[PDB]
C-alpha cells in the first residue's frame, strides 16, 4: 500500500472533491492538490515529430556474426558473438500521431545501437531510396504529400505537382506506388540504410557502404483493398502487431547485411553512388552478412521512451562516417535541431537517449538539468590533468575533396529514370499490375498537365510502365 | 511575379542546391537559405491539445430571434435581428491528432462568438452531460480512456475500472453508448453547453439557463458497422464534409434554445440542478429559442486559425456568468492555463483569438510580443485620466453562498442512476437494442468484477437495462 | 584522466578546430561537435525571476528547540531536538540577475524544508510587512517599482505615483526608508513570513501564526553612503560574504521564533490580523522560541540548485495552513504558475526541488520526463489495492467562512496609517533623521501633487513624520 | 477615457479586489481577472542573451557619403546621399542583465540596415580583434570569463588559465587590458566588424574588406579609479546617457570606412589576413571613408524593441558576403540558433527584426503565427507562375577553395605575439603604465603557474612588455 501525494511529497487526504464553499458552492483557489493535478495534466503533451510522428518502439539485441575490423573499426562491429543493446522505433511518415498504420508511406526504421564507443543511430527506412537527393528540398517535399494547409487533408495534386516536376523522383515512387507501400505491419517489413556511408578501418582506408535489414518473418505487403479492410477495424495494427509478439514471446529479427564499394569505383558508374535516388546492383556488389537483431522487450512507458527517444543520422561512432551525399548532409543538421524544440536542450540526458559510454564534457545548464552537476572548471584547455581532454586516437577521417569552389550545383550523372525502369521490369506481371493500378487510384483526379508530366516520366523509365499507364489513366499519348 | 526570399527579405539564388564543395562534395556551414529553411521547418509543430486534439474549424454568424433582455443584460443577445461574427472548432476527444472521426466519443462543440462587450466562448458537447461532477477527477478520467501507458492502445477494461467505480458516469455511458456516441459528421449532430450556468438581467436578477443546439441539417447517428465501412477507406470524413458543404454554399446551421429556471428550484428538485451529469426536463423547462448560427466560410490557414484556436468556459461576458457545478469550476482555470504552455503567454493575441472589443490594460512583455507596446504608465492606480481605468458598470453579480466552511464533500443530491434509467426507457426498442449490442462488444473482453459492476449499475438505472445487458454478456446476476 | 566527449559519449578527437576545406578555408556542416557544442551554449539561459531575479543560496539544518504539538501537528516540529534538512535562497527584488546587492530593497528569505511528511517552504521577506494587501494589485504594484519600460531605469515618479494612491503601503515605506532598507549583508539581517498563517493542532484546534528570524548576527544595515562605497567595489558582495562565511566555517544561523492568536481575538483589535500591511504587539502576543536554522554548506553547482529552485507559499504541511490574508491567497497561485513556465512542467523533478517524502500519482509526461516511469495504472479510483490511495489523516481542516456572497471588496478596519506612526515614534531620533533623509532623496524629483500626497499620507501615520518631510523637501504645508 | 479591460475585452469593473468569501474571506477560483493577470505576470520574462544580455538600443539613419560600387554591389552603399534606416544595439558582454556598464569588457556594436535587398546585420564590437580564431573554443572561452559556475563570481584565476593556455589570445588582451576596456559610454566608442568580410562587385571580382566606425563625439576611456566612482551612483550609466543624449536631441553619430584588400595578399603577408586576432595595418590599408550614422530616435517600448532584438552575422545582402574566418564561420550558425530558443521559432516577425523588403517563401507555422496566412501552395517547384520562384540575378559568389581535404587543423601563420607587440610599442607612455597597472591588478591573485605563463606570453609580444609586468607582479624572469 501506498499514499497518493502531490509533489511535494504530502499525502493527499480527498483525491474525489475539490475544495468548495459547502457542499455545493464554488470553488476555492487554496486548493493545491487541485491546481497542481490540473496544471501538469495541461502541460503533458509535447510536439509530435515533424515527420514520423506515428511510431512504436521495442528494445533487443544486436550480435555479431561476422566481424567488421578489416572494413570498419567499429568497436560494436568487432568481435564474432559481440552483442550490443539497440532501442528501434519503427514509423509511417506523413500523417499525425493517431493516424492509421494502413496509410501508403516509407516506414521508418530507426536503430540506436548502446556501443562502447558512443551511441550509434542508424536512421532507415524500409525503401532503399528516396525521393530527392539534396536536403534544401525536404521541406518542398513534405509540405507537399502533408495535408493540405487550408484543408487539413492530403491532396495527391498537390504531391504529385512536386514530384512531377522533380523528376529525380521517378525511382522512389516505382517503390512507392507498388504494393510495398503499404507493409503488412512493421515484423514483415525491409529495412535500408538508405544512403551511401564511409567506413574506415585501423589503417585509415576507407570504403562506401550501404545497409540492408532482412526480416526473419519475411517480407510482406497490403493492396489497397487488403489495407482498407484492416484500417476499417484498427488503425493502429502495426503498433498491436509489435506489442503483442513481443509480448507472447515470438521475437521479430532482422539480418544485418552491407555491400561495400571501392571509392573509386565513381568512375566505373553511370550513376553517383552517394545518390540516394539509387541502390547499387547486388550482382556487382553483393551482400555480406554482417549480424542479426533481435527485438526482444516492450518498453516500459510509451511516451518516456517511444515518443521522446530522439535518432539522429549524425549520431556516428569511430570508424563510421557520412558520406558526401547531399541529403544526408542536411540530416546531419536537422535531426538534432528538432530534437532541441521538441524534446528541449538536455533532450539528450533523457533516459532512452543516454549513451551507455561515459558522457564528459564542458556544456552546462539548459532547461531542467537534472544531472547534479558540480566542479569550478567548464572550460578547456585547462591547467588541471585529471579535467577531460581531448583523445587524438579518436579523430575521424579527412576526406578528399574534388570540387575547387564552394558552388550550388546539381550533381553529374543524376541519370533519373534508369533505375526506376528496372525496378518496373524486375515487378512480377502481378506486381506491375498492382504498381498500375496503385498509380491510376493517385493520379486520376489530378491536374491534366501534371498527369501528363507523370506519365511522360514514367514513359522514360520504361515505355511499357508509361503507356500502361496512360491507358489505364485514359490518357492518349501517341503525339509525344 | 514575386521573388522567393530568406526571412531576412533577400532573394533566393537557388532553392534547389545545397552549398558545396564542388557539384558532389560535402555541405559547407555558410548557407543560410539551407539552414534557416530547415530551422524553420524543425520547428513547425507545437503541442496538440491534451483533449479534443481532433478538429475542424469554420466561420460563421450567430443572428438573434427572441431578445433575451429580460434574463439576460448580454449585449448580443439584446435585441432582435443582432448579428454577431463566430469562429466554431468541432472535435472528437480521446485520440490524438490525425486519428480517425469515425471513433465512439462525445463531440466538442465550441463557439467563439465576437461581441461587443468582449469574446464569448461557449465551450460545448453534443452530448448534453458529462461523465464526473467535480474537475478533480477528470485526469483520472482522461487517462483511464486514454491510449495505456505502455502499448499506446486504448483499452476498455482500463475506462470501464475507472467508470464501475465512478457511479455517476451511469447517465453519460447511456448516451454515449446509444449510436448517438458516433455521430455521421459535425453538421447532423446535437450541442450542448452541459453546464448550468447564470444569466443575470440589469435589475441584477439571476435565473440558471441552459443552452441547446438544435441541427438545421437533422441528428443523424452511425452504428458500429457503418463507422467501420467510412473508416476504411476515410479517417478524416466529418472533417472532410464540413469544409466541402461550407465550399459548396450548403451552410450548416443550429438553432439556439435556452432553459431557464429560478434560483429557488433548487430545493424542491431531487438532484442538483448544478449537477453536470444530470438534464433538466423539457416539459417542466420548455426549450425557448434565441435564434440561429449558420457557419459559412472555412478558415484560410488551418495552423493558424484551427489549431491555434484557444476557447475558455471563463470567456464570460457581462450578463452569463459560472454556476456553482464543480465541474465548470475547474474548467475555468484550466483551460486558458493549458493555452499558455500549447500557444504561448501571448495567445490571445493569434488574430482567430483576438477580441472585435478593445483590449488596454496594463499586462506587458512575454515570448513573442509582436504588438508594438508604447507608453510609460503599466500600472493602476495612476494619476493619469486618460489612462485605462476600471468601470463599475461592468461588476458582475455577488452569488449567494449556502455553504458555511471550507469542504472537500460531495454535493447532496448525487441521485446517481435515475435519469440513466429515464433516458433508457426512453429509447425506441431498436434504440435500446442498438445500446445493449455496442456496451457488450465493449464489456465482453474487461475484468469480471468490472464487468459485473457495470451491469449492476445499469440495473439500478433499470432492471431490465441490466437485465438485458447481462443476458447479452453471458453473465449470471442471480445471486445479486 | 578522461576523455572529453560528445553527448552521444564518443570522445573528442579534436576540441581546438573546426572542421574546414583546408586549414584555412570555411567550415562544414558534418562537424557534430561543434554543433553540438555551440547549439547546447546557445540554449543554457532561462527566464530568470520575474522579482527576486538576484539572490543566493545555501543548505542548513534546522532543529526544534521547543516541541509545537500543543498548536500544530507539523511533523518536522514535533519533537526537541528533532533536525530536518533545510535549503535557503536570499535575494533582492526588483532589479535583474546581475543587479547590485546595494540597492535599497526588501531582502527575500525563501526556506525549503525537507519534511518526513512533504516540503514545507516558508517564502520570507526580511522586512516583517507588505506593500499591499491584495494580489490583484502585485503585477501594478512591480511594474510601477520595476525600471520604466520606455528607459530601463527606475523612475521614483512611478513607484511614489501607485504608493501614494495605494496608502496602505505606508507601514511599509516607513520601514523600506529605513536603512533597514540596504541590509548589510544576507547574514545580518532579520526574517520574516509576513502573512498570518494557520496552525491546526491533532485536536483540529486552529491558531493564527506569526513567524520571525532572528540573526545570530545581529542586524545590520548600510546607509545611501556606506552602500554607495560598497557598490563602487563590488555589486555582488552579500553573494560573497554568504558564500565565504561558510566556506571558511563561519556558519550563519536564525532562530526561529513564533506569535500566536486566537481566531477569537479578531474582534479584539483595531486592524484585520490577516492584514499582511499590519504586525502583532510583541507585548500582546510574545515571541515563542521555536529552534535553531544553522547554513552550513554552499551548493554545488549554482544554476542547477540555486538558480532553479523553487519555493512556494502553498507548498504547506499537515497541520500548517493558509490563512484568508488576500495578498497570500493570489500567492498560492502565482509560485507554481510561475515555474512551471520558468522551469518546466517538471520542475519538481529537478533535484533541489525534490521531496524527501515518497512521491507517488497518477500524474505523467510532460516535457524532460527523466524518473523512468512504468506501470499501466495512472487513474483513480482503480481496481488495485497496490496502487496509491488518498489517506483520510491527511485531510487539511474547515476553515469558518463569515461571508454570505462572492464579493470583490476592501477589508473592513484597513486602518492604513496607525501603525506606520507607531513604527516612526519608536524610531530613534538618529533613525528618525535617516529615515527623512532617505525619503527627501527619493521624492524630491517627483510630480509635486505626488510628493504632496506622500508628505499627506505619513503626516496621517504621524504629524512629526509628516512635518519633518514637508520640511525636509521644501514643501508648505501649513495651508492645510 | 479607456476602459481596462482584460484580453478578451471585457471591461474591468474592479481592478483593486480579489473575488472573495465575504469582504476578509478566501479567494475564489471563479476570477477570470485576477488569474489571467498575474498568469501574465508570471509569464513576462524570456531568458537573457546568452552573452551580451546587458545593452540598449536606438534607431537611426545611415547615408552614403561615398558610393561604394567599385568594389561592392550591395545596394544601400551604391548611390551618394542614400539613406538608410538602422536600429542599433550597444551593450556589454560577460555579465548578466542588470549588471553594471562600469565593467571591463568589449562592447557590442550590432548594426541592422533595413535595406531594400534585405537586412544587413553588421554585429560588431568596440575592439577591432578577438581572444580566438575558432568558433569551436568560444563556449570555453565564455565559461571561463563568466562567473564562476559555483560561486557566481567572476574569477581572473579562471579565464587567465584558459587565456594563457590560449596565446592567440594576446593580441586582445593588450587592447581590453588598456582603458579602451572601459568606454566611458556607449557614445564615446569606437565600432569594429572585427572579421574581414568578402565584398563583391557588379562583375564578380571580389576584395576583402574590414569595417571601421568612428565617433563624432571622440573615442574616451575610463580609468578603475573613474570606473568605479561611477559604479558607485550608478550601474546603467551607459543606457541612461544613450537614451538622454538623444531624448535631448544630442544625437551621436559614427562614421564609418573600410580598409580594402585584393585576395592576392594572402601569399605575401606574414599572417592571415582571415584571422581575427589581428589588424590590418593602416597605413598599408587606408582607411576609405564610406558614410555616416547617426542615431536620432528612442524605442517605444524597451522589451518589444531592444530586448526583442536579433542579430546576425549571417544576415547578409547582395555583395557582401563572409569570408572564411573559422570564427566568422560559427557565428553564422550561433546568432540565428540562439534567436530561436531566446525568441521563437517566428522571431523574425517581432517588428524591430522585420525586413522593410517583401517576404515571401513557403515556410510555415511555428508557435505564435500571427501573421494571417493563406494559399494552398507551401511547395517549390510548383506548376504556379505567380507562386514564389527563385531569382538567379541573386546568387552569390564561389569562392576559390584552397584546401584538398576535410581537416580540423590550425590556420597557418598563426603568429600569435607580433602584433600585440607593435600595439604595446604604439602605447603612450601613460597607456602603457596604464595597461601594466590594469594587468598587474587583475594577475596578482592568480595561481603562479599561470601568471608566469601571462607574462611570458607578453614577453613574447616584447620584451619590455612583459618584463615591466614581471617587475609590477614582483616576478623574477631572470632564469628564464
Ligand atoms: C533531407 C532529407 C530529410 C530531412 C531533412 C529529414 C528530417 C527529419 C526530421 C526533422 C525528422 C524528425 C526527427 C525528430 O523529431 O527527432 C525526421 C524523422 C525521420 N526521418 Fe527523416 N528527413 C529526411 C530524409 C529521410 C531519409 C532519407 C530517411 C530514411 C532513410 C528518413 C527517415 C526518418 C525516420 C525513420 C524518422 C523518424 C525517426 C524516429 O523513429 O524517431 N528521413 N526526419
Ligand atoms: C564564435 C564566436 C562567437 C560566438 C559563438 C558568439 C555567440 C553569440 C551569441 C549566441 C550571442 C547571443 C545573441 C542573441 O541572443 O541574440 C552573441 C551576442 C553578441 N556577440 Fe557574439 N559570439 C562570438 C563572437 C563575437 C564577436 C567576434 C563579436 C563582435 C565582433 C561578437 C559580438 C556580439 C554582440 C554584439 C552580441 C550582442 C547582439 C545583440 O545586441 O543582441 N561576438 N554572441
Ligand atoms: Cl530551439
Ligand atoms: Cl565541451
Ligand atoms: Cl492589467
Ligand atoms: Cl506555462
Ligand atoms: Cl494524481
Ligand atoms: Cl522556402
Ligand atoms: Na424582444
Ligand atoms: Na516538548
Amino acid at each position: 500500500h501506498k499514499n497518493l501525494t502531490t509533489n511535494q511529497g504530502v499525502p493527499v487526504g480527498d483525491n474525489q472533491n475539490s475544495r468548495t464553499a459547502g457542499h455545493r458552492g464554488p470553488s476555492f483557489l487554496d486548493d493545491y492538490h487541485l491546481i497542481e493535478k490540473l496544471a501538469h495534466f495541461d502541460r503533458e503533451r509535447i510536439p509530435e515529430r515533424v515527420v514520423h510522428a506515428r511510431g512504436a518502439g521495442a528494445y533487443g539485441v544486436f550480435e555479431v556474426e561476422n566481424s567488421m575490423e578489416k572494413h570498419t573499426r567499429a568497436a560494436f562491429l568487432s568481435e564474432e558473438g559481440k552483442q550490443t543493446d539497440v532501442f528501434v522505433r519503427f514509423s509511417t511518415v506523413i500523417h499525425p500521431k493517431g493516424s492509421p498504420e494502413t496509410l501508403r508511406d516509407p516506414r521508418g526504421f530507426a536503430v540506436k545501437f548502446y556501443t562502447e564507443e558512443g551511441n550509434y543511430d542508424l536512421v532507415g527506412n524500409n525503401l532503399p531510396i528516396f525521393f530527392i537527393r539534396d536536403a534544401l528540398k525536404f521541406p518542398d517535399m513534405v509540405h507537399s504529400l502533408k495535408p493540405d494547409p487550408v484543408t487539413n487533408i492530403q491532396d495527391p495534386d498537390r504531391y504529385w505537382d512536386f514530384m512531377t516536376l522533380t523528376p529525380e523522383s521517378t525511382h522512389m515512387l516505382t517503390w512507392l506506388f507498388s504494393d510495398e507501400g503499404i507493409p503488412a505491419n512493421y515484423a514483415e517489413m525491409r529495412g535500408s540504410g538508405v544512403h551511401t556511408f564511409r567506413w574506415v578501418n585501423k589503417y585509415g582506408e576507407t570504403k562506401y557502404v550501404k545497409y540492408h535489414w532482412r526480416p526473419s518473418e519475411g517480407i510482406r505487403n497490403l493492396s489497397m483493398e487488403e489495407a482498407a479492410e484492416i484500417q476499417a477495424n484498427d488503425f493502429q495494427h502495426a503498433t498491436r502487431d509489435l506489442y503483442d509478439r513481443i509480448e507472447k514471446g515470438n521475437y521479430p529479427a532482422w539480418d544485418l547485411y552491407v555491400q561495400l564499394m571501392p571509392l573509386s569505383d565513381y568512375d566505373e558508374l553511370d550513376y553517383d553512388p552517394c545518390d540516394p535516388t539509387k541502390t547499387w546492383s547486388e550482382e556487382d556488389y553483393p551482400l555480406q552478412k554482417v549480424g542479426r537483431m533481435t527485438l526482444n522487450r516492450n518498453p516500459e512507458n510509451f511516451f518516456a521512451e517511444t515518443e521522446q527517444a530522439a535518432f539522429t543520422p549524425s549520431a556516428l561512432v569511430p570508424g563510421i562516417e557520412a558520406s558526401e551525399d547531399k541529403l544526408l548532409q542536411g540530416r546531419l543538421f536537422s535531426y538534432p535541431d528538432t530534437q532541441r524544440h521538441r524534446l528541449g536542450a538536455n533532450y539528450m540526458r533523457i533516459p532512452v537517449n543516454c549513451p551507455y559510454a561515459p558522457v564528459h564534457n564542458n556544456q552546462q545548464d539548459g532547461f531542467m538539468t537534472t544531472t547534479r552537476p558540480s566542479g569550478h572548471i567548464n572550460y578547456e584547455p585547462n591547467r588541471y590533468d585529471d579535467q577531460p581532454k581531448e583523445n587524438p586516437h579518436y579523430k575521424e577521417s579527412e576526406p578528399v575533396l574534388h570540387g575547387d569552389r564552394m558552388v550550388r550545383q546539381k550533381i553529374e550523372k543524376p541519370n533519373d529514370f534508369k533505375q526506376a525502369g528496372e525496378k518496373y521490369r524486375s515487378y512480377s506481371e502481378e506486381e506491375k499490375q498492382a504498381l498500375i493500378k496503385n498509380l491510376t487510384a493517385d493520379l486520376k483526379g489530378v491536374n491534366e498537365k501534371t498527369k501528363l508530366l507523370a506519365i511522360c516520366n514514367f514513359y522514360r523509365a520504361d515505355e511499357d510502365y508509361g503507356q500502361r499507364l496512360a491507358d489505364s489513366l485514359g490518357v492518349d499519348i501517341r503525339s509525344y
